[PDB]
């Protein structure tokens, strides 16, 4: 149904938005500090001296737990 | 259908997960440091001496821009 398709798309897009913008594989779990952009996994974040979104200097990387990381989700990556 | 109900429930819960766990009004936009739990708006986070998830002392609150903002915008209606 249209209803199921649209809902499935919204869920798909949310899950994709939780993936690292560099490797597109690992979940985002790192915040660039001070700027606050939260777009990389730890391994990809480690290779950046400036934020890829805003180009602010990265003073340090803070580990984070995205609030949408839930066992409710099936978080398959093809 | 059962699947449509299932998707609605997942998405409803994910929407709540993107909103502050205290005030339930504002998108999460802060991380407790050092622990990394990312569950409150800055306003609520500022008033907490210990993490509401893990009870770690809060040394600092870091502003964060969650990568799931677009998804939250598109869940105003589920
Ligand atoms: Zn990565
Ligand atoms: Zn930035
Ligand atoms: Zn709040
Ligand atoms: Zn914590």
């Amino acid at each position: 149904s249209q209803q199921t398709r649209v809902l499935q798309e919204k869920l798909r897009k949310l899950k994709e938005a939780m993936l690292c913008m560099v490797c597109c594989e690992e979940e985002i779990n790192s915040t660039f500090c001070p700027c606050g952009h939260t777009v990389c996994c730890e391994s990809c974040a480690a290779q950046l001296q400036s934020c890829p979104v805003c180009r602010s200097r990265v003073e340090h990387v803070q580990h984070v737990y995205l609030p949408t990381h839930t066992s409710l989700l099936n978080l398959t990556v093809i």
